[PDB]
């Protein structure tokens, strides 16, 4: 249908703006801590501490799938990075240190998106 279609044109749309944010957050991590996922060869308890591991790498994936419905979506996965590493690491380390930078830079960069996706419909 017409409809479906235009349906699709929106979502490619929201995904052409998230693809935006998402460069855009991944440059206030200009270490790469998070661009790929924890390692399990390196860390092979991760997932008895982290039920639900999240890198930019995995979200990047999902993106070009179109595989995020809305901005809520995509921001609960944001939040799964910075959460997973505060826990996981300690105050005084440079990941949990970088998790603070990412987090706070970064929501400069969302409370513009949120404005945008609303504006735009």
């Amino acid at each position: 249908s017409m409809e479906q279609v235009a349906m699709e044109l929106r979502l490619t749309e929201l995904t052409r703006l998230l693809r935006s944010v998402l460069d855009q957050l991944q440059d206030k991590d200009p270490a790469r801590i998070f661009a790929q996922p924890v390692s399990l060869k390196e860390v092979p308890d991760y997932l008895d501490h982290i039920k639900h591991p999240m890198d930019f790498a995995t979200m990047r994936k999902r993106l070009e799938a179109q595989g995020y419905k809305n901005l809520h979506e995509f921001e609960e996965d944001f939040d799964l990075i910075i959460d997973n590493c505060m826990k996981y690491n300690a105050r005084d380390t440079v990941f949990y240190r970088a998790a603070v930078r990412l987090r706070d830079q970064g929501g400069v960069v969302l409370r513009q998106a949120r404005r945008e996706v609303d504006s735009i419909g």
